[PDB]
């Protein structure tokens, strides 16, 4: 039994989970960038996890923008919400928009890659 892990995050602790885990640790990572106020966001929680349990290969982790939006900012999130890919050699992807087949084709490419 082998999966990939969603786990909330608030403060500087993140600092440490994801810069780390991909500049330090041979995986992809990715992580949405969403409001606690965000019904499509709270749909999209499940399907990060089914998708999840179909990829070992790839880290997830959801931060809350209201905590930490000079980092989410940075990364690049203008704009509710914003799912990132972070690897083994930097920022690779950039892509924001809730929707259910959407984000199991994006990792599909990228965790094949």
């Amino acid at each position: 039994a082998e999966e990939g892990q969603v786990i909330a995050c608030h403060t500087v602790d993140t600092w440490k989970e994801h810069f780390e885990k991909g500049k330090g640790s041979q995986k992809l990572i990715v992580v949405d960038f969403t409001a606690s106020w965000c019904p499509p966001c709270k749909m999209i929680a499940p399907i990060f996890a089914e998708l999840a349990k179909k990829f070992p290969n790839v880290t997830f982790l959801k931060v809350d923008v209201d905590e930490l939006k000079a980092v989410a900012e940075e990364w690049n999130v203008e704009a509710m919400p914003t799912f990132i890919f972070l690897k083994d050699g930097k920022l690779v992807d950039k892509t924001v928009g809730a929707d259910k087949d959407g984000l199991p084709t994006l990792v599909a490419k990228h965790a094949t890659a």
